[PDB]
């Protein structure tokens, strides 16, 4: 089981780099040792390939390309009446064509979850007090930008403020 | 039975890493030695392959691509009446096509279950008392983010608060 | 897992170069050590190929090229009346054609996120005060130009002003 052992080490490095990035950005604002963050990562390890072929529509006559055409009219009016109208048409077309071949990578990030806790000092000498809502929102925005939120990917973030021991 | 012996070791490492992650995040809030967590993991070890082929629909004329077409009208009005309308049409199309080949990985996580117990101190010198509902909710959210909840996957979490010995 | 280890190092260099560029441009305005910035990057590592083939339309007669043509009129007026008009036409065309083959690069930037924090001095000796809106807008514009905003790509920027410790 050598493959699984190496895979676990790779996932540890991804989380380690993100963890210290959040610590570094928030360290000056709150303090050197008043922030803690833990990051868990889910990685895709499957091998995938994809081939796509697309054709541009040519229903409209203005945007159509023709290689050959045949077109015959027959029309006989009779009096003394009959009207034997007749029409035949054959058309050949040259169409646009696009092909993309994609071989995806192994080790991408599928989803991330980060939890951050901050301390209660709030004062030089008085009793600890909760932080302001605006400051909490600023901290949330900064850690969100640091970690790389993507709503469509499915990221989750949770930050709580509580006293330390 | 060398394969099964190595498989058991791999499952132990996955649970070990998750266990200390929950301990580290919750250690400052409650204390150094006032938290205990145990993690059990179910791993998929089957070999799977999959091939998918998809075609884009072309029922609508506006989004259709044509290589050739034949179309003949015949229409004879007679008087003295008969109306022998006739129509023939033959069409050929060029269709989009996409192929993905996927070879899945061995050793993924199918489901996780974690149980966490926290202590009763609640006071410097008085008798132990239960923790607050808000603090319990914060602890639950933090451990959920640390462990990586996924509702569709089937994860289960249970946290209880009780005295220690 | 040697490929993933090297990939992580490459992403670190991209963020490192951008980080010091923002620091250098904003250093004289605010101060030597009154600015902090952290950059996270998402890189595409997939292998992709694409082939495109396009044909210019030739529906209009003025912009059409002909290699051969056949065209026969028959028209019989009878009196004592019948009018047996008849028309046949066959046309061949020479069409324009363009082919581009593209092999994309590996390691491009898909999206960037930067968070910047600035300090409160605002005075030589008095209490710290918030910076002006115009100065904040100037700082935002300068860091945006330094980092390389692209609206269609999906870039995100967040700058907040708060006291330091």
């Amino acid at each position: 089981r050598d493959l699984n052992d190496a895979q676990l080490k790779f996932a540890n490095d991804v989380e380690s780099r993100i963890q210290r990035r959040i610590e570094a950005i928030l360290s000056p604002i709150v303090g050197n040792g008043n922030v803690h963050a833990q990051v868990t990562a889910q990685l895709d390890f499957a091998n995938k390939e994809q081939t796509e072929e697309h054709y541009s529509p040519n229903g409209d006559a203005s945007k159509a390309t023709l290689r050959s055409r045949q077109l015959n009219i027959s029309e006989q009016v009779g009096a003394g009446g009959p009207r034997s109208t007749q029409r035949n048409e054959t058309s050949n077309y040259e169409v646009d064509r696009t092909i993309r071949h994609t071989k995806m990578n192994v080790g991408d990030i599928e989803r991330l979850s980060v939890a951050v806790v901050v301390n209660y000092k709030t004062l030089a000498d008085g009793k600890p007090l909760p932080l302001t809502a605006d400051q909490m929102k600023q901290i949330e925005d900064l850690t969100r930008e640091a970690m790389g939120f993507s709503d469509k990917r499915g990221d989750t973030l949770n930050v709580v403020n509580s006293p330390f021991s």
